[PDB]
């Protein structure tokens, strides 16, 4: 049976939890965009339902959310074994980089 008639389940924030005290708040939204490489994965299909294990797809999409893990762990480290600023400016290069490819198998 479906549960649904919730309401006291948080609607006021749907969250409550962003933290923003430092350097934590780094962390769960590295590990936000972790979990994003991987739902998008043949889990959540952002924009395939054209392609599956067709062609360098399985490639890209392997070297693709381990680009992302790899500077997850990377980015991670700094936060832990460094403060907030140090961590931010890790973002900050990873910006302009973040993805690459994009586009082929996608």
């Amino acid at each position: 049976a479906d549960l649904e008639d919730n309401d006291e389940t948080g609607n006021d924030n749907g969250k409550g939890g962003e933290k923003a005290d430092n350097a934590a708040q780094v962390k769960d939204a590295l590990t936000k965009m972790r979990a994003a490489a991987l739902d998008a994965q043949k889990a959540t299909p952002p924009k395939l339902e054209d392609k599956s294990p067709d062609s360098p797809e399985m490639k890209d999409f392997r070297h693709g959310f381990d680009i992302l893990v790899g500077q997850i762990d990377d980015a991670l480290k700094l936060a832990n074994e460094g403060k907030v600023k140090e961590a931010q400016a890790a973002a900050e290069q990873l910006k302009t980089t973040g993805r690459a490819g994009n586009q082929k198998g996608g």
